[PDB]
Formats: C-alpha cells, structure tokens, sequence
C-alpha cells in the first residue's frame, strides 16, 4: 500500500485528478481547501452572510453544512420531513445527529403537520417524486425568505452536475442547460441558491463524511420509478476511470459555453401568488394549487429546536 | 426464438428502435428502406448524380456502396492505400472483393506511389492517425473534383455520429459541433459529402454485411480507443433506454443552430500549388507532403 504525499501515514484515498495519495488528515485539508476555492472562484458566499443549509439526512448536505461551519461561516440548517412512513423518521433523526456533531442550529418542517398530507398520501396520478421537488424547493425558499437568510446552500456535488448536464444534453433540454451552474442569483422573493460542493466528486464526499464521523441515509426514495441519474453517474464514472478529469472539464467547459443556451429561455412573464405572494405563473402558484391552500404559510421562527 | 413480424421464417435480428423481430430478408428490405428514408429526409442525393463512395475495406463504406447500388444510384468507388506495410495490402484486397460483389467500378490511389512515402514513413513527431484523416479527406475530395463527381458518400453510421457528438460535448468543441450532420454541402472546390447510413446503427450494419455476404476489415490501425469508449457508453445507455442514440442525434440537428455563432471564420484562399481550398499561400496537404507540383487524379475509366 502507498503512503501520504505529505506525511508518514498510510494513504486513506487516491485522488485521480490530480493523481496523488493522501492520508485521513491531508484529504480533509484538501477537501476543505477545494470547497473554499469553489466559494472564491464563482463568488458564492461571504463570511458576513446568514447561510441556510438544506439538510436531507444524506451525505451531501451533511458535508456541505460541516465544511461551511469548519471554514467559519454563519450557518443554520433546515430539514424538511416529507411524512413518508418508514423513511422520513430515520432521515429526520439522521439530520439531528449530523447538526449535533456539526454544532449548527437545526430547524425542522413537517409537511404532514403544515399541509395535512405527507408525500405519497395525496390522491394523485402524478408520481410522488415529481411534486416532491416542487414541495422541497418552495419550502426551503419561503423558509429562507420568511427568516431573512442571505443564501441557501445545497449538497449538489460534481457528479450531480455532470449527470444533469449529460441527461439534458441527451434530451437537448436547452432551457435547463441555460439555468445550470453553481449560483442561482437572488431574483425577488427567490433567495440566492449556491452549490459549495460543485467541484468535489461523490467519492470524495463519501470519504470526507466517513473521516469526520458523519452518519447518513444512503436509501433512495421508496416512491422512485427508474434510476436515470444512477445510469448517467455510472456512465460518467466509466469515462472518468479511463480519462481522469472528464467530469471536471465537462462541467468547467459547460460554464464557458453556457452563454450559447441563454437565447433559449425567452421567458418574461412574472407574477406574485394571490395566496402566498411568492413568485408565480398565473393567479396562484403551483404549490398553493397542488396543496389546495387558501391561506399563506409563515415559516418565520423565533423559538428554534431546543431554544426560547 | 421469435419469428419474423412479416413472414413464417425464424427471426435473424431484433430491432430495438423500433422494437420488432425480422428475418434475413425483411431486415435487408427494412435496412434499405431506412437508408432510402435518410436520403429523402435531408435531401442527400438524387438518382441523376454521379456518386463517389470512399471505400476503406471496412463494413460501413462497403454497405454504403452496396445499398446505394441496390437502390439504383450511379456510383463509383475510391480506395486510398495509405502504404502501411502489413495493413494496406489486406484492406486493398478487401475493397476489391467488396466492389466485385457490389458490381461497382473501383479506383485505387496508392499514397506511396504518389507522395513517395506511406503513412508512418515521414520523419514526424505527431502520430500518423492525425495526418491520416487529412490525407484521406484531401485525396477523396480532389479525386471527386478532378473526375467531375457530384457527391462523395462515406460509411459513417448512427454510432459514429452519436460518439462524435458525445466526445465533442464532453470537450465542448463547439466549432466541431457546428460542422456536424449528414450533409457537408458543396462549397467551391469542396465536393458535397453525404452520410447515407446516418440513421442506421453499427449493429444493423454488421447484420446487413453478414446477410448480403460482404467480407471486411475489423479496422484497428497498427499506429487510444476514445471512439470505442464513447460507443460502449452510448450502447450501455441504449440498452436501458432504446432510441437514446437517435433522439440525441435528431435533437442535436434541431439545436445545431446554437453552435453556429462559434464560426470563427478566416479568409478563404486557394493553394499556390494545387488550387484546392487553403488557409494561407499553401494548404496543409502540400505543406506536409512537401509538394511543389499539383497531383491530378483525373482518370480515363475504360
Ligand atoms: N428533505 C430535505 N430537507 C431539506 N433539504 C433537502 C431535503 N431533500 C433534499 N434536500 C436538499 O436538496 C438537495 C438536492 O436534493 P435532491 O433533489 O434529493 O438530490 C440536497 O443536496 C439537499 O441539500
Ligand atoms: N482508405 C480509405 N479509402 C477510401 N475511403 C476511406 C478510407 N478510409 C476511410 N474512408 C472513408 O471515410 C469514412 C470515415 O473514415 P474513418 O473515420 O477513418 O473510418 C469511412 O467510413 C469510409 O467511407
Ligand atoms: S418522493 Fe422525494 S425523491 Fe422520491
Ligand atoms: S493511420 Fe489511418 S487510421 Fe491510423
Ligand atoms: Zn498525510
Ligand atoms: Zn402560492
Ligand atoms: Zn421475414
Ligand atoms: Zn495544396
């Protein structure tokens, strides 16, 4: 077995791009520095901002919160319990454990308490994974807005971006290809969304979580029909194995040529929801229409979990 | 084993896009019709045109020539012997066999006779496979031009296009992405280049060549497997979701226009030596081969 390129310790991991062997400690430092560089590169965050980390219970958002906290950022965390019996309880417990170890405040929103129904419970023909993303994205935006947070940070890694690009390139979804990247800058009541793990691989995320002692959910959604992302991920991993830096250069190259997909948006119709005043297309937004809401949900909090 | 969707014969192949089982005869008919449809779709060729099929000795160009001949087109074939000792002789023999079975006239150009050196004999740091596509593309263009051919047809299949797109999307080669598709329309001394096999898979090409009795070289140059890596990956994707390769290529044709502003167009000049399209005084071909005079490919086919 090879040793660390920086110290006299057994190598914990081998980085393929650039090729090197690092120990448990020099990898942690490498990872943290690589995330720090991503935040500097695309001017993601400042240390004065109040950051809201959307924590799922999985590795990605747990490591996002951990690294940002270690780098000395002003973070708070949000976990959305989608009320899936036999999945949401374990995921909520995992998020609690993570935020406890990280030492960051955790806010929990239970959709079965707010909207009455959990995900998969509503009388719908549409799959539960479709209105899932709509429910999470809205709740994390309105929570951040209602509580005056400057930015939202998600767990999306290099593999997530590479697979999203590959999938939309294959389908020629030029509108989705124009809206990618590490920053979704603040547009009205839409809080700034950032991806600090944009240039780190899922493999590096797994190794970092194991090293710092972060326990997480690997379990995918039980309501899922098809493994499209896993198919794209496996394919890009095969390509990466032969040519290291494939994922990186594909994503970085895309940022240089994203401008070409920009004339595809052509959208200029902006409205405010009659129920919650959040950005809408028409009288009522997709969220209030789907959940059959007559009144606005206020996510503004004073007394957070274990606080007065 | 399933039977043919059209007759009482054992199925030879299972087409996945669109899903159906066909026999040796109904597959031949389907393949031929699918190629006919490609020629109609992008207005590739007319039956009055004199077509030059660039035959390598491999399956693709052999099937291109065969199908065009069967569909009733005016074809002639060109084989370029790159003088690679232990490769070029077998490839020339394979092309002869193919054109004999097809029943199409075959013209042979030996680069070791014309340029003095074979590909891999010239004192160069760069690999031969780089100045190979340069030598082939030039010779097949000047041959077609010198002999008054209306179009050049190559063996490029759906897999070749899908892998080229995937490779240039991964590298974000937006200039190469603007110049793709089934037609390279005639621009001056550059003859119209077409891809009749644009919508047929390599798997369908292998099955067609075996059915009609075409023998070929399973082309692996003696001088990296980037294309095979892209092909294997797209085959994996196709196995899970059929029609991936087709929708990727067809979708690309709808959005090719987006890569067009990445033109970066330079002044169009004529070569001081051979008058063929050039960037500067002398073209890349005459510069590399150190040519002082023009090569005339004009032939009197008795
Ligand atoms: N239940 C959840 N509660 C809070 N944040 C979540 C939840 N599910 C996902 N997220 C966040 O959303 C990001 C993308 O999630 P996904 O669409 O499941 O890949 C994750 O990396 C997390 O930052
Ligand atoms: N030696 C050759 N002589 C004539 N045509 C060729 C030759 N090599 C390749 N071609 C043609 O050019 C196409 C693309 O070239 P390649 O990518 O090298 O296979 C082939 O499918 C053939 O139709
Ligand atoms: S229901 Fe949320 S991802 Fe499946
Ligand atoms: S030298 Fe022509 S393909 Fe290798
Ligand atoms: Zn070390
Ligand atoms: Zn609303
Ligand atoms: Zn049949
Ligand atoms: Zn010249």
């Amino acid at each position: 077995s090879m040793k660390c390129k920086f110290c006299s310790r057994e190598a914990y991991i081998k980085i393929h791009y650039p090729k090197m062997y690092l120990c448990e400690e020099h990898f942690k430092e490498y990872f943290e520095r690589k995330v720090s560089r991503t935040i500097e590169r695309y001017k993601l965050l400042t240390k004065d901002e109040r950051i809201l980390v959307a924590v799922s219970g999985g590795k990605d958002s747990a490591v996002t919160a951990y690294v940002l906290k270690k780098l000395g950022y002003n973070i708070e965390c949000l976990h959305i319990n989608l009320g899936i019996s036999g999945y949401s309880e374990k995921s909520e417990e995992y998020a609690k454990k993570q935020c406890k170890l990280i030492g960051a405040p955790l806010h929990i929103v239970r959709i079965k308490e707010i909207l009455g129904y959990g995900i998969g419970e509503v009388k719908t023909r549409r799959p539960p994974c479709s209105y899932c993303g709509l429910t999470k994205r809205y709740i994390m935006n309105k929570f951040a807005y209602d509580n005056g947070f400057d930015a939202i940070a998600t767990g999306h890694n290099l593999d997530d971006e590479a697979s999203f690009l590959l999938n939309n390139i294959l389908h020629w979804n030029t509108e989705y290809l124009a809206k990618g990247g590490p920053i979704l800058p603040q547009q009205g009541k839409f809080i700034k969304k950032v991806k600090p793990l944009y240039e780190v691989t899922e493999r590096e995320v797994v190794a970092y979580a194991l090293a710092v002692g972060l326990e997480y959910i690997v379990e995918e959604c039980p309501y899922a029909r098809g493994a499209t992302t896993l198919d794209m991920k496996g394919v890009l991993n095969e390509l990466e194995e032969k040519r290291p830096g494939t994922k990186f250069n594909f994503v970085r190259g895309y940022l240089k040529k994203k401008k070409l997909f920009e004339p595809e948006i052509k959208e200029k119709e902006i409205k405010e929801c009659k129920i919650c005043r959040m950005p809408s297309s028409g009288d009522i937004c997709a969220f209030c229409k789907f959940w059959g809401l007559k009144k606005e949900i206020n996510f503004k909090v004073s007394s957070t979990d274990e606080e007065p």
